[PDB]
Protein backbone atom coordinates (compact mmCIF):
# COMPACT_ATOMS: atom_id res chain seq x y z
CA UNK A 1 0.00 0.00 0.00
CA UNK A 2 1.51 3.35 -1.21
CA UNK A 3 0.76 6.44 0.95
CA UNK A 4 1.57 9.99 -0.40
CA UNK A 5 2.08 12.84 2.20
CA UNK A 6 2.85 16.54 1.32
CA UNK A 7 4.87 18.55 3.91
CA UNK A 8 6.52 15.46 5.53
CA UNK A 9 9.67 17.39 6.69
CA UNK A 10 8.26 18.60 10.08
CA UNK A 11 5.02 18.83 12.16
CA UNK A 12 2.05 16.38 11.84
CA UNK A 13 3.32 15.38 8.31
CA UNK A 14 6.66 14.10 9.76
CA UNK A 15 4.77 12.33 12.65
CA UNK A 16 2.46 10.55 10.08
CA UNK A 17 5.50 9.32 8.00
CA UNK A 18 7.35 8.26 11.27
CA UNK A 19 4.29 6.05 12.07
CA UNK A 20 3.99 4.52 8.50
CA UNK A 21 7.78 3.69 8.38
CA UNK A 22 7.16 1.31 11.38
CA UNK A 23 4.23 -0.40 9.46
CA UNK A 24 5.32 -3.37 7.21
CA UNK A 25 4.06 -3.31 3.56
CA UNK A 26 3.94 0.55 3.50
CA UNK A 27 5.65 2.59 0.73
CA UNK A 28 5.62 6.35 1.64
CA UNK A 29 6.14 9.19 -0.89
CA UNK A 30 7.00 12.13 1.52
CA UNK A 31 7.44 15.74 0.18
CA UNK A 32 9.48 18.72 1.39
CA UNK A 33 9.90 22.18 -0.25
CA UNK A 34 13.70 21.68 0.26
CA UNK A 35 14.60 17.97 0.67
CA UNK A 36 18.40 18.62 1.17
CA UNK A 37 17.48 20.74 4.32
CA UNK A 38 14.94 18.09 5.52
CA UNK A 39 17.45 16.55 8.00
CA UNK A 40 14.93 14.58 10.20
CA UNK A 41 13.07 13.23 7.11
CA UNK A 42 16.24 12.34 5.09
CA UNK A 43 17.45 10.43 8.24
CA UNK A 44 13.96 8.76 8.46
CA UNK A 45 14.27 7.60 4.76
CA UNK A 46 17.90 6.29 5.24
CA UNK A 47 16.91 4.17 8.34
CA UNK A 48 13.64 3.16 6.46
CA UNK A 49 14.25 3.12 2.65
CA UNK A 50 10.48 2.46 1.98
CA UNK A 51 10.25 6.29 2.72
CA UNK A 52 10.88 8.15 -0.62
CA UNK A 53 11.70 11.90 -0.23
CA UNK A 54 10.50 14.13 -3.12
CA UNK A 55 10.46 17.93 -3.70
CA UNK A 56 7.08 19.77 -3.55
CA UNK A 57 6.24 23.46 -2.91
CA UNK A 58 2.37 23.55 -3.20
CA UNK A 59 2.59 27.39 -3.76
CA UNK A 60 4.76 26.78 -6.87
CA UNK A 61 2.94 25.68 -10.09
CA UNK A 62 6.36 24.67 -11.69
CA UNK A 63 6.95 22.31 -8.68
CA UNK A 64 3.34 20.84 -8.94
CA UNK A 65 3.92 20.35 -12.76
CA UNK A 66 6.79 17.93 -11.75
CA UNK A 67 5.05 15.99 -8.85
CA UNK A 68 3.41 13.23 -11.01
CA UNK A 69 6.83 12.22 -12.57
CA UNK A 70 8.69 12.71 -9.19
CA UNK A 71 6.12 10.28 -7.58
CA UNK A 72 6.16 8.06 -10.79
CA UNK A 73 9.92 7.29 -10.11
CA UNK A 74 8.94 5.22 -6.98
CA UNK A 75 5.38 3.81 -7.61
CA UNK A 76 2.73 2.92 -10.27
CA UNK A 77 -0.11 3.93 -7.81
CA UNK A 78 -1.23 5.83 -4.64
CA UNK A 79 -3.62 4.14 -2.12
CA UNK A 80 -3.88 7.03 0.38
CA UNK A 81 -3.26 10.66 -0.75
CA UNK A 82 -2.80 13.23 2.06
CA UNK A 83 -2.72 16.98 1.19
CA UNK A 84 -1.03 18.08 4.46
CA UNK A 85 1.42 20.88 3.31
CA UNK A 86 -0.30 24.27 3.99
CA UNK A 87 0.29 27.70 5.69
CA UNK A 88 -1.49 29.56 8.56
CA UNK A 89 -0.06 33.11 8.58
CA UNK A 90 -3.03 35.58 8.70
CA UNK A 91 -5.74 35.88 11.40
CA UNK A 92 -7.97 38.75 12.64
CA UNK A 93 -9.91 41.56 10.94
CA UNK A 94 -10.67 41.82 7.18
CA UNK A 95 -9.92 45.62 7.15
CA UNK A 96 -6.42 44.74 8.54
CA UNK A 97 -5.70 41.82 6.11
CA UNK A 98 -3.70 43.08 3.09
CA UNK A 99 -4.03 41.75 -0.49
CA UNK A 100 -0.82 39.63 -0.34
CA UNK A 101 -2.11 37.57 2.67
CA UNK A 102 -5.42 36.79 0.82
CA UNK A 103 -3.45 35.95 -2.38
CA UNK A 104 -0.86 33.73 -0.52
CA UNK A 105 -3.52 31.66 1.39
CA UNK A 106 -5.50 31.10 -1.87
CA UNK A 107 -2.49 29.95 -3.96
CA UNK A 108 -0.88 27.82 -1.22
CA UNK A 109 -3.98 26.53 0.62
CA UNK A 110 -6.64 26.27 -2.13
CA UNK A 111 -5.03 26.24 -5.61
CA UNK A 112 -2.00 24.16 -4.48
CA UNK A 113 -4.06 21.19 -3.14
CA UNK A 114 -6.49 21.27 -6.16
CA UNK A 115 -3.53 21.23 -8.63
CA UNK A 116 -1.70 18.57 -6.52
CA UNK A 117 -4.80 16.28 -6.62
CA UNK A 118 -5.30 17.00 -10.39
CA UNK A 119 -1.66 15.88 -11.04
CA UNK A 120 -1.78 12.72 -8.79
CA UNK A 121 -5.37 11.67 -9.74
CA UNK A 122 -4.15 9.16 -12.43
CA UNK A 123 -1.80 7.46 -9.85
CA UNK A 124 -4.65 7.37 -7.18
CA UNK A 125 -7.10 5.94 -9.82
CA UNK A 126 -4.69 2.90 -10.31
CA UNK A 127 -4.38 2.21 -6.52
CA UNK A 128 -6.68 -0.02 -4.38
CA UNK A 129 -7.84 2.25 -1.48
CA UNK A 130 -8.59 5.42 -3.59
CA UNK A 131 -8.50 7.35 -0.21
CA UNK A 132 -8.07 11.17 -0.56
CA UNK A 133 -7.48 13.34 2.54
CA UNK A 134 -7.19 17.14 2.54
CA UNK A 135 -5.88 18.34 5.92
CA UNK A 136 -8.41 21.14 6.68
CA UNK A 137 -9.15 23.07 9.94
CA UNK A 138 -12.31 23.26 12.10
CA UNK A 139 -11.73 27.09 11.62
CA UNK A 140 -12.83 26.52 7.94
CA UNK A 141 -16.43 25.60 8.95
CA UNK A 142 -19.13 28.07 7.88
CA UNK A 143 -21.14 26.89 10.99
CA UNK A 144 -18.69 27.02 14.01
CA UNK A 145 -17.93 30.11 16.19
CA UNK A 146 -14.57 29.93 18.07
CA UNK A 147 -14.84 33.60 19.20
CA UNK A 148 -11.88 34.16 16.84
CA UNK A 149 -11.44 35.50 13.26
CA UNK A 150 -9.23 33.43 10.87
CA UNK A 151 -8.94 35.97 7.97
CA UNK A 152 -7.23 34.40 4.87
CA UNK A 153 -6.38 31.19 6.84
CA UNK A 154 -10.06 30.44 7.56
CA UNK A 155 -11.29 31.60 4.11
CA UNK A 156 -8.65 29.31 2.46
CA UNK A 157 -9.79 26.25 4.52
CA UNK A 158 -13.49 27.06 3.73
CA UNK A 159 -12.70 27.42 -0.02
CA UNK A 160 -10.84 24.01 -0.14
CA UNK A 161 -13.69 22.48 2.02
CA UNK A 162 -16.21 23.64 -0.65
CA UNK A 163 -14.19 22.00 -3.50
CA UNK A 164 -13.49 18.83 -1.38
CA UNK A 165 -17.29 18.44 -0.91
CA UNK A 166 -17.78 18.72 -4.73
CA UNK A 167 -14.83 16.32 -5.41
CA UNK A 168 -16.44 13.70 -3.04
CA UNK A 169 -19.75 13.85 -5.07
CA UNK A 170 -17.85 13.77 -8.42
CA UNK A 171 -15.62 10.72 -7.54
CA UNK A 172 -18.23 8.60 -5.61
CA UNK A 173 -19.05 6.54 -8.77
CA UNK A 174 -15.28 5.69 -9.02
CA UNK A 175 -15.46 4.44 -5.35
CA UNK A 176 -13.05 7.23 -4.15
CA UNK A 177 -13.16 8.09 -0.39
CA UNK A 178 -12.70 11.89 -0.13
CA UNK A 179 -12.52 13.57 3.32
CA UNK A 180 -11.64 16.97 4.84
CA UNK A 181 -9.94 16.35 8.25
CA UNK A 182 -9.11 18.74 11.14
CA UNK A 183 -5.94 17.25 12.70
CA UNK A 184 -6.49 19.10 16.04
CA UNK A 185 -4.44 22.12 17.30
CA UNK A 186 -0.78 20.85 17.47
CA UNK A 187 -9.43 23.93 21.98
CA UNK A 188 -7.01 21.72 24.04
CA UNK A 189 -3.67 21.42 22.12
CA UNK A 190 -2.27 17.95 21.16
CA UNK A 191 1.23 16.68 20.26
CA UNK A 192 2.07 16.06 16.58
CA UNK A 193 2.63 12.41 17.69
CA UNK A 194 -1.01 12.31 19.06
CA UNK A 195 -2.52 13.99 15.89
CA UNK A 196 -0.55 11.59 13.63
CA UNK A 197 -1.75 8.49 15.60
CA UNK A 198 -5.44 9.55 15.49
CA UNK A 199 -5.10 10.65 11.81
CA UNK A 200 -3.52 7.23 10.93
CA UNK A 201 -6.44 5.19 12.43
CA UNK A 202 -9.00 7.62 10.81
CA UNK A 203 -7.21 7.09 7.42
CA UNK A 204 -7.46 3.24 7.83
CA UNK A 205 -11.09 2.98 9.22
CA UNK A 206 -12.88 5.64 6.97
CA UNK A 207 -15.19 3.73 4.55
CA UNK A 208 -17.53 6.53 3.27
CA UNK A 209 -16.90 9.67 1.19
CA UNK A 210 -17.95 13.34 1.64
CA UNK A 211 -17.23 13.54 5.41
CA UNK A 212 -15.71 16.58 7.23
CA UNK A 213 -13.98 14.94 10.25
CA UNK A 214 -12.05 15.94 13.38
CA UNK A 215 -9.04 13.65 14.22
CA UNK A 216 -11.14 11.84 16.94
CA UNK A 217 -13.39 10.52 14.10
CA UNK A 218 -16.40 12.78 15.02
CA UNK A 219 -18.06 14.85 12.24
CA UNK A 220 -17.87 18.64 11.79
CA UNK A 221 -20.46 20.87 10.09
CA UNK A 222 -19.26 22.23 6.66
CA UNK B 1 -32.63 62.74 4.53
CA UNK B 2 -30.43 62.19 1.37
CA UNK B 3 -29.02 58.61 1.04
CA UNK B 4 -25.99 57.61 -1.12
CA UNK B 5 -25.89 54.11 -2.66
CA UNK B 6 -22.76 52.54 -4.21
CA UNK B 7 -23.50 49.78 -6.81
CA UNK B 8 -20.59 47.97 -8.61
CA UNK B 9 -21.30 46.38 -12.05
CA UNK B 10 -24.17 48.79 -12.85
CA UNK B 11 -23.83 48.70 -16.72
CA UNK B 12 -26.13 45.61 -17.19
CA UNK B 13 -27.85 42.73 -15.32
CA UNK B 14 -29.05 43.20 -11.70
CA UNK B 15 -26.70 46.17 -11.06
CA UNK B 16 -28.30 48.19 -13.91
CA UNK B 17 -31.84 47.25 -12.73
CA UNK B 18 -30.90 48.26 -9.07
CA UNK B 19 -29.48 51.68 -10.27
CA UNK B 20 -32.61 52.09 -12.52
CA UNK B 21 -34.87 51.34 -9.46
CA UNK B 22 -32.90 53.80 -7.17
CA UNK B 23 -32.96 56.52 -9.92
CA UNK B 24 -36.84 56.56 -9.66
CA UNK B 25 -36.74 57.22 -5.83
CA UNK B 26 -36.53 60.87 -4.55
CA UNK B 27 -33.57 61.98 -2.34
CA UNK B 28 -31.36 58.98 -3.42
CA UNK B 29 -27.86 59.59 -4.92
CA UNK B 30 -26.34 56.59 -6.80
CA UNK B 31 -22.62 55.97 -7.52
CA UNK B 32 -22.82 53.38 -10.32
CA UNK B 33 -19.62 51.67 -11.58
CA UNK B 34 -18.76 50.11 -14.96
CA UNK B 35 -15.59 48.34 -16.19
CA UNK B 36 -15.85 50.41 -19.44
CA UNK B 37 -18.17 53.42 -18.86
CA UNK B 38 -17.75 54.75 -22.53
CA UNK B 39 -19.68 51.65 -23.84
CA UNK B 40 -22.26 51.59 -20.91
CA UNK B 41 -25.02 52.92 -23.26
CA UNK B 42 -28.14 52.25 -21.13
CA UNK B 43 -26.39 53.46 -17.87
CA UNK B 44 -24.99 56.67 -19.49
CA UNK B 45 -28.52 57.35 -20.91
CA UNK B 46 -29.97 56.88 -17.34
CA UNK B 47 -27.29 59.25 -15.94
CA UNK B 48 -28.09 61.87 -18.70
CA UNK B 49 -31.82 61.99 -17.62
CA UNK B 50 -31.18 61.70 -13.82
CA UNK B 51 -28.18 63.69 -12.46
CA UNK B 52 -28.34 61.87 -9.06
CA UNK B 53 -26.76 58.90 -11.02
CA UNK B 54 -22.92 59.33 -11.18
CA UNK B 55 -21.00 56.84 -13.38
CA UNK B 56 -17.42 55.85 -12.31
CA UNK B 57 -14.94 53.28 -13.77
CA UNK B 58 -14.12 50.19 -11.68
CA UNK B 59 -12.57 46.84 -12.65
CA UNK B 60 -12.72 44.69 -9.44
CA UNK B 61 -10.16 42.22 -11.01
CA UNK B 62 -7.68 45.14 -11.22
CA UNK B 63 -5.80 46.36 -8.08
CA UNK B 64 -4.89 49.59 -10.03
CA UNK B 65 -8.61 50.37 -10.61
CA UNK B 66 -9.46 49.50 -6.95
CA UNK B 67 -6.60 51.73 -5.65
CA UNK B 68 -8.48 54.71 -7.24
CA UNK B 69 -12.17 54.00 -6.39
CA UNK B 70 -12.15 55.83 -2.98
CA UNK B 71 -10.77 59.18 -4.30
CA UNK B 72 -12.98 58.96 -7.45
CA UNK B 73 -16.22 58.27 -5.45
CA UNK B 74 -15.22 61.18 -3.05
CA UNK B 75 -15.52 63.73 -5.96
CA UNK B 76 -19.27 62.87 -6.07
CA UNK B 77 -20.08 62.22 -2.33
CA UNK B 78 -18.77 62.66 1.27
CA UNK B 79 -20.39 59.30 2.36
CA UNK B 80 -22.03 55.97 1.33
CA UNK B 81 -25.18 54.78 3.21
CA UNK B 82 -25.60 51.51 1.27
CA UNK B 83 -22.64 49.64 -0.32
CA UNK B 84 -23.55 46.86 -2.84
CA UNK B 85 -20.72 44.64 -4.20
CA UNK B 86 -22.63 43.37 -7.30
CA UNK B 87 -19.90 43.17 -10.08
CA UNK B 88 -18.62 39.53 -10.29
CA UNK B 89 -18.08 36.66 -12.80
CA UNK B 90 -19.69 33.19 -13.26
CA UNK B 91 -17.52 31.44 -15.94
CA UNK B 92 -16.53 28.08 -14.28
CA UNK B 93 -18.90 25.12 -13.55
CA UNK B 94 -18.57 21.32 -13.61
CA UNK B 95 -16.06 18.85 -12.22
CA UNK B 96 -12.82 19.70 -10.33
CA UNK B 97 -10.64 17.54 -12.67
CA UNK B 98 -11.87 19.50 -15.79
CA UNK B 99 -11.34 23.01 -14.20
CA UNK B 100 -7.96 24.47 -15.22
CA UNK B 101 -5.73 26.65 -12.96
CA UNK B 102 -6.73 29.95 -14.67
CA UNK B 103 -10.51 29.57 -13.85
CA UNK B 104 -9.73 29.04 -10.08
CA UNK B 105 -7.39 32.09 -10.16
CA UNK B 106 -9.82 34.38 -12.12
CA UNK B 107 -12.75 33.57 -9.72
CA UNK B 108 -10.48 34.16 -6.66
CA UNK B 109 -9.27 37.63 -7.90
CA UNK B 110 -12.63 38.79 -9.35
CA UNK B 111 -15.18 37.25 -6.87
CA UNK B 112 -13.17 37.20 -3.53
CA UNK B 113 -10.17 39.60 -3.41
CA UNK B 114 -11.94 42.26 -5.52
CA UNK B 115 -15.00 42.60 -3.22
CA UNK B 116 -12.73 42.47 -0.12
CA UNK B 117 -10.37 45.21 -1.47
CA UNK B 118 -13.32 47.31 -2.75
CA UNK B 119 -14.90 47.21 0.77
CA UNK B 120 -11.49 48.12 2.38
CA UNK B 121 -11.14 51.22 0.10
CA UNK B 122 -14.79 52.35 0.59
CA UNK B 123 -15.11 51.63 4.38
CA UNK B 124 -14.12 55.20 5.49
CA UNK B 125 -16.90 56.67 3.23
CA UNK B 126 -19.41 54.10 4.62
CA UNK B 127 -18.23 54.81 8.21
CA UNK B 128 -19.13 58.52 7.54
CA UNK B 129 -22.73 57.70 6.36
CA UNK B 130 -25.94 57.02 8.37
CA UNK B 131 -27.28 53.60 7.17
CA UNK B 132 -23.83 51.73 7.39
CA UNK B 133 -25.27 48.97 5.18
CA UNK B 134 -22.91 46.55 3.36
CA UNK B 135 -24.27 44.03 0.83
CA UNK B 136 -22.23 41.34 -0.96
CA UNK B 137 -24.15 39.84 -3.92
CA UNK B 138 -23.47 36.14 -3.30
CA UNK B 139 -25.20 32.97 -4.67
CA UNK B 140 -27.08 30.11 -2.95
CA UNK B 141 -24.41 28.04 -4.83
CA UNK B 142 -21.88 29.43 -2.25
CA UNK B 143 -23.65 27.59 0.63
CA UNK B 144 -21.67 24.78 2.32
CA UNK B 145 -25.05 23.10 3.22
CA UNK B 146 -27.24 23.25 0.05
CA UNK B 147 -27.26 20.50 -2.65
CA UNK B 148 -28.58 21.48 -6.16
CA UNK B 149 -27.15 18.39 -7.98
CA UNK B 150 -24.88 20.78 -9.93
CA UNK B 151 -21.07 21.34 -9.78
CA UNK B 152 -20.27 25.12 -9.28
CA UNK B 153 -16.45 24.63 -9.40
CA UNK B 154 -14.51 27.97 -9.11
CA UNK B 155 -17.78 30.07 -9.17
CA UNK B 156 -19.22 28.24 -6.12
CA UNK B 157 -15.85 28.13 -4.29
CA UNK B 158 -15.47 31.95 -4.81
CA UNK B 159 -18.99 32.56 -3.39
CA UNK B 160 -18.24 30.28 -0.31
CA UNK B 161 -14.89 32.10 0.31
CA UNK B 162 -16.59 35.53 0.06
CA UNK B 163 -19.40 34.16 2.31
CA UNK B 164 -16.79 33.03 4.95
CA UNK B 165 -15.18 36.53 4.99
CA UNK B 166 -18.60 38.37 4.93
CA UNK B 167 -19.71 36.48 8.12
CA UNK B 168 -16.39 37.44 9.88
CA UNK B 169 -16.77 41.08 8.69
CA UNK B 170 -20.34 41.20 10.17
CA UNK B 171 -18.80 40.18 13.59
CA UNK B 172 -15.95 42.78 13.29
CA UNK B 173 -18.27 45.78 12.41
CA UNK B 174 -21.17 44.93 14.82
CA UNK B 175 -19.68 47.30 17.50
CA UNK B 176 -19.63 50.12 14.80
CA UNK B 177 -23.39 49.40 14.11
CA UNK B 178 -22.79 48.17 10.53
CA UNK B 179 -25.34 45.88 8.84
CA UNK B 180 -23.41 43.32 6.70
CA UNK B 181 -25.21 40.68 4.57
CA UNK B 182 -24.52 38.09 1.86
CA UNK B 183 -27.48 38.14 -0.63
CA UNK B 184 -28.49 35.59 -3.31
CA UNK B 185 -30.17 37.81 -5.99
CA UNK B 186 -31.98 34.82 -7.66
CA UNK B 187 -31.26 32.97 -10.95
CA UNK B 188 -31.63 35.67 -13.72
CA UNK B 189 -37.02 29.00 -10.82
CA UNK B 190 -35.51 31.97 -12.85
CA UNK B 191 -36.62 35.66 -12.38
CA UNK B 192 -35.90 38.82 -14.47
CA UNK B 193 -33.24 41.31 -13.36
CA UNK B 194 -36.01 43.98 -12.80
CA UNK B 195 -37.79 41.50 -10.41
CA UNK B 196 -34.47 40.73 -8.58
CA UNK B 197 -33.76 44.51 -8.30
CA UNK B 198 -37.29 45.26 -6.90
CA UNK B 199 -36.91 42.46 -4.27
CA UNK B 200 -33.23 43.42 -3.53
CA UNK B 201 -34.08 47.14 -3.01
CA UNK B 202 -36.90 46.27 -0.50
CA UNK B 203 -34.43 43.94 1.30
CA UNK B 204 -31.67 46.67 1.47
CA UNK B 205 -34.30 49.16 2.87
CA UNK B 206 -35.72 46.87 5.64
CA UNK B 207 -32.67 44.79 6.79
CA UNK B 208 -31.86 46.05 10.36
CA UNK B 209 -29.69 43.07 11.52
CA UNK B 210 -26.08 42.10 10.61
CA UNK B 211 -24.54 38.72 9.67
CA UNK B 212 -27.49 37.38 7.58
CA UNK B 213 -27.19 35.07 4.51
CA UNK B 214 -30.39 35.97 2.59
CA UNK B 215 -32.24 35.20 -0.64
CA UNK B 216 -33.82 38.15 -2.59
CA UNK B 217 -37.23 37.32 -0.97
CA UNK B 218 -35.73 38.09 2.52
CA UNK B 219 -35.76 34.38 3.64
CA UNK B 220 -32.47 33.13 5.21
CA UNK B 221 -30.07 30.61 3.58
CA UNK B 222 -27.72 28.35 5.56
CA UNK B 223 -23.95 29.27 5.24
N1 LIG C 1 -2.00 22.66 13.69
C1 LIG C 1 -3.29 22.81 13.89
O1 LIG C 1 -3.75 23.10 14.99
C2 LIG C 1 -4.19 22.67 12.72
C3 LIG C 1 -3.64 22.86 11.50
N2 LIG C 1 -4.25 22.41 10.37
C4 LIG C 1 -3.45 21.90 9.21
O2 LIG C 1 -2.48 20.98 9.66
C5 LIG C 1 -1.35 21.06 8.77
C6 LIG C 1 -0.14 20.40 9.38
O3 LIG C 1 0.98 21.34 9.36
P1 LIG C 1 2.18 21.17 10.40
O4 LIG C 1 3.34 20.56 9.69
O5 LIG C 1 1.69 20.36 11.53
O6 LIG C 1 2.55 22.70 10.75
P2 LIG C 1 3.43 23.89 10.09
O7 LIG C 1 2.54 24.86 9.41
O8 LIG C 1 4.37 24.46 11.09
O9 LIG C 1 4.23 23.13 8.93
C7 LIG C 1 3.48 23.14 7.67
C8 LIG C 1 4.02 22.16 6.66
O10 LIG C 1 3.67 22.59 5.32
C9 LIG C 1 4.85 22.82 4.61
N3 LIG C 1 4.68 23.91 3.67
C10 LIG C 1 4.45 25.23 3.93
N4 LIG C 1 4.41 25.97 2.86
C11 LIG C 1 4.62 25.08 1.83
C12 LIG C 1 4.68 25.23 0.43
N5 LIG C 1 4.56 26.40 -0.18
N6 LIG C 1 4.91 24.13 -0.31
C13 LIG C 1 5.04 22.96 0.31
N7 LIG C 1 5.01 22.70 1.60
C14 LIG C 1 4.80 23.81 2.32
C15 LIG C 1 5.94 23.06 5.65
O11 LIG C 1 7.24 22.95 5.09
P3 LIG C 1 8.35 23.97 5.54
O12 LIG C 1 8.94 23.24 6.66
O13 LIG C 1 9.29 24.08 4.44
O14 LIG C 1 7.78 25.27 5.96
C16 LIG C 1 5.54 21.98 6.64
O15 LIG C 1 5.73 20.65 6.21
C17 LIG C 1 -1.22 22.56 8.57
O16 LIG C 1 -0.26 22.74 7.53
C18 LIG C 1 -2.70 23.02 8.48
O17 LIG C 1 -3.29 23.25 7.20
C19 LIG C 1 -5.59 22.46 10.33
C20 LIG C 1 -6.26 22.52 11.46
C21 LIG C 1 -5.61 22.35 12.76
N1 LIG D 1 -28.19 36.10 -11.38
C1 LIG D 1 -28.05 34.87 -10.92
O1 LIG D 1 -28.81 33.96 -11.27
C2 LIG D 1 -26.92 34.64 -9.97
C3 LIG D 1 -26.00 35.64 -9.99
N2 LIG D 1 -25.25 35.92 -8.90
C4 LIG D 1 -24.73 37.30 -8.73
O2 LIG D 1 -25.52 38.18 -9.48
C5 LIG D 1 -24.76 39.40 -9.63
C6 LIG D 1 -25.23 40.16 -10.85
O3 LIG D 1 -25.57 39.25 -11.94
P1 LIG D 1 -26.11 39.89 -13.32
O4 LIG D 1 -26.71 41.20 -13.07
O5 LIG D 1 -26.89 38.88 -14.07
O6 LIG D 1 -24.75 40.07 -14.09
P2 LIG D 1 -24.27 39.87 -15.58
O7 LIG D 1 -23.81 38.46 -15.74
O8 LIG D 1 -25.30 40.36 -16.50
O9 LIG D 1 -23.02 40.85 -15.53
C7 LIG D 1 -22.10 40.81 -14.41
C8 LIG D 1 -21.72 42.21 -14.00
O10 LIG D 1 -20.43 42.22 -13.33
C9 LIG D 1 -19.61 43.15 -13.99
N3 LIG D 1 -18.22 42.77 -13.91
C10 LIG D 1 -17.66 41.59 -14.33
N4 LIG D 1 -16.37 41.57 -14.20
C11 LIG D 1 -16.05 42.81 -13.70
C12 LIG D 1 -14.83 43.40 -13.34
N5 LIG D 1 -13.65 42.82 -13.50
N6 LIG D 1 -14.88 44.66 -12.86
C13 LIG D 1 -16.05 45.26 -12.71
N7 LIG D 1 -17.25 44.81 -13.04
C14 LIG D 1 -17.18 43.57 -13.52
C15 LIG D 1 -20.10 43.13 -15.43
O11 LIG D 1 -19.37 44.04 -16.22
P3 LIG D 1 -19.00 43.76 -17.73
O12 LIG D 1 -20.22 44.15 -18.41
O13 LIG D 1 -17.86 44.59 -18.09
O14 LIG D 1 -18.69 42.32 -17.87
C16 LIG D 1 -21.59 43.22 -15.15
O15 LIG D 1 -22.02 44.43 -14.58
C17 LIG D 1 -23.29 38.97 -9.59
O16 LIG D 1 -22.69 39.48 -8.42
C18 LIG D 1 -23.38 37.45 -9.40
O17 LIG D 1 -22.37 36.87 -8.59
C19 LIG D 1 -24.96 34.92 -8.03
C20 LIG D 1 -25.35 33.70 -8.33
C21 LIG D 1 -26.63 33.51 -9.03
Amino acid sequence: QTYFISGANRGIGFSVVQRLAAKSGVKVIATARDPASATALNELAKENPQVKVVQLDISDEESIKKIAKNVSQYTDSIDVFVSNAAIAKSFGPLLNTPREQWIEHFFTNVLGPIRLFQELYPLIKKGTQKKVFFISSNAGSLNLDFGLDFSAFGQSKAALNYSTKELARQLKPENFIVAAVHPGVVETKITPEESAAALCKLFESLNTTGKYLSYDGTELPW
